């Protein structure tokens, strides 16, 4: 059976500053960068950065709603928000239609959100505030 | 500071025959659906399936290389690659690096892909035989 997300790979467009934003900005793990790419961790998360000619900076506008959320406690999410906020970070949504989150674009208009909870813990909201339609299995 | 991998969430164009695939051919666990999208898990992975208009059913010559790999023994590597194939679920890469890998598109084309193997191990074949460039950290 399949048993979870092996890693994420992202294409971009300019490798130095994609490394920079996910290890400095983000605070993530940096293993290992060659010449194409770079090799980085978040928790359990391995993420892959894939200098791709193909990639293109894409506003949030031109892109569907295709996204990647990163897990952070409720302690530190306010904090780490306002930080990216401070440092220029662009946002592509504002409405908290999933719970606590943040949403923030990467250098290459990736799709990037902080979010405070589970699964099972939006379950739990979206019991009491569900979506139209909603039935739970 | 971040923790993991919160959610992937994936732009869909049409929500059964995403919730098909997802759940029926990759066997993931579906926990609600509503009238715009979809929870399931897949070990650890909270995936969401978002019903999109602006999600383009896309060609893989059309896409850059950002895609998402999914974890799965070596034993069952060869038989889940099969019932891919007996789906006719087209392939948009082969192998070429170490660990098994099977590249398959899903129905809006978002590339995904079967590996065997994690980043520790990857690390350890490249400090073995490092790309061109490669330094570690
Ligand atoms: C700061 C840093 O890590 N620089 C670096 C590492 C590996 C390769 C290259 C050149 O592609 C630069
Ligand atoms: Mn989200
Ligand atoms: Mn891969």
């Amino acid at each position: 059976m399949l048993s979870g997300l092996n890693h994420l790979t992202l294409a971009v467009s300019q490798l130095a500053p994609s490394v920079a934003f996910y290890q400095q900005l983000l605070g993530m793990t940096l293993h290992a960068r060659w010449d194409s790419g770079a090799y980085l961790s978040c928790g359990d998360l391995w993420l892959c950065l894939s200098l791709d000619p193909q990639r293109r900076v894409t506003p949030p506008e031109e892109s569907d709603y295709t996204h990647y959320a990163f897990s952070i406690s409720e302690a530190d999410f306010a904090s780490f928000a306002a930080r990216l906020e401070a440092a220029g970070v662009a946002v592509w949504k504002l409405n908290r239609s999933e719970g606590a989150s943040h949403y923030f674009l990467d250098p290459d208009g990736h799709k990037l959100e902080l979010h405070v909870g589970s699964l099972a813990q939006r379950l739990a909201a979206c019991r009491e505030q569900p979506y139209k339609g909603m039935v739970f299995f």
